[PDB]
């Protein structure tokens, strides 16, 4: 697929999310697209009240382009669980592979999905919007924002990279599983399944957990 | 999904199968696109050495334009494969909704799914291109050219509308089920599973069968 207005939603609601902002260059290099492009894009979704800049060089999208960006990840969470559920697409992969048949998804598709899996999240635990571009909110934080000894659960991946989504792959770092902050020098070093994991910050800001309980 | 190139030729190949040849008016009608738009196209197409005129007001696919047509029904077919097999969308609905989501098929996707299934047919049976457009040669005929007394077996739908596939549906002739021609006067009447059907010449030269063995 080439680039389409929702693959910027998309990108711009994760940099927001994981950083607190996005930047040209950061969607340039996500989207493989010259800066310049991305510019007029920005420039476009601003004077279409889809996006705002914070300050210099720094982007968020507006509560009506987040909406409009929900509306779009019903479409790709849904096809990511089809894609991984159905046909064993690799929990790190999905999203990727998604990026093809995400466009065309309808509402029949999207709904006998949602029930035949029985799921209201991605595989990387993001949930699902409605159809008008609602999501529930939910209750969980960063996990850089935890004191060691805290336990919590791991809740969702807010930037699907990867390197983010293989390292925690690798590692058994998946939506559901308990884990123990054991250390927050340099990096996150957690305790799961009996094991000890250091998380460098790059890839710790994408992770959201739930404080039990 | 708005029309693309690939619709054409898919139409074009069904109406050719069905037929022998496609007008404006018919791909006008299935495609829902003004005349006009479908004699640019046509031309469009005529012009890539894509399609053929065969005599006034008929056109068909040229030996490359059907091989074309072959690789972008390989990401239709699977995709049906995938969305009935999947989630049960009814097999007289599932041509249709592999609309959307057929354009960004990959052959990760495709293959995966191929393999996963185990099918080498689409639900209406028919066979899955390969990714260079080859199909094997399917040792099949029409329902229409059989006389009386002839047993076979249901192979492939070729034309797959919304009122055929619901006909066929309603009546369980579907790939695989064996048949045996009573009547072939005004309608081609059948017996199938027991019971008696007849089928209308409008309907029933759309499907192919394997006589046997
Ligand atoms: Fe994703
Ligand atoms: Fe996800
Ligand atoms: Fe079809
Ligand atoms: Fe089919």
């Amino acid at each position: 697929r080439s680039v389409t207005e929702e693959d910027y939603l998309k990108i711009i609601q994760e940099l927001v999310l994981y950083k607190g902002y996005a930047t040209l260059a950061d969607i340039s290099r996500s989207l493989n697209v010259k800066r310049q492009s991305v510019r007029d894009e920005i420039n476009h979704l601003i004077s279409l009240s889809m996006a705002e800049k914070i300050e210099r060089g720094k982007y968020r999208l507006t509560p009506s382009g987040d909406r409009e960006a929900n509306r779009f990840l019903r479409k790709h969470r849904t096809a990511e669980i089809l894609l991984s559920r159905c046909i064993g697409i690799p929990w790190e992969r999905v999203d990727e592979e998604a990026m093809g048949i995400e466009h065309g998804m309808t509402e029949e598709i999207i709904q006998r999905t949602i029930e035949r899996f029985g799921v209201d999240r991605c595989p990387h635990g993001n949930p699902i919007p409605d159809p008008e571009g609602n999501v529930e909110p939910v209750a969980d934080v960063r996990i850089t924002s935890l004191l060691p000894d805290s336990t919590a659960r791991i809740s969702r991946i807010v930037y699907e990279t990867d390197d983010i989504l293989h390292f925690l792959a690798l590692n058994g770092l998946i939506p559901g599983k308990d884990i123990k902050i054991e250390s927050v020098k340099d990096t996150v070093r957690v305790l799961v399944d009996g094991r000890s994991i250091e998380i460098p910050t790059d890839i710790a800001m994408a992770i959201m957990v739930t404080v039990d309980d």
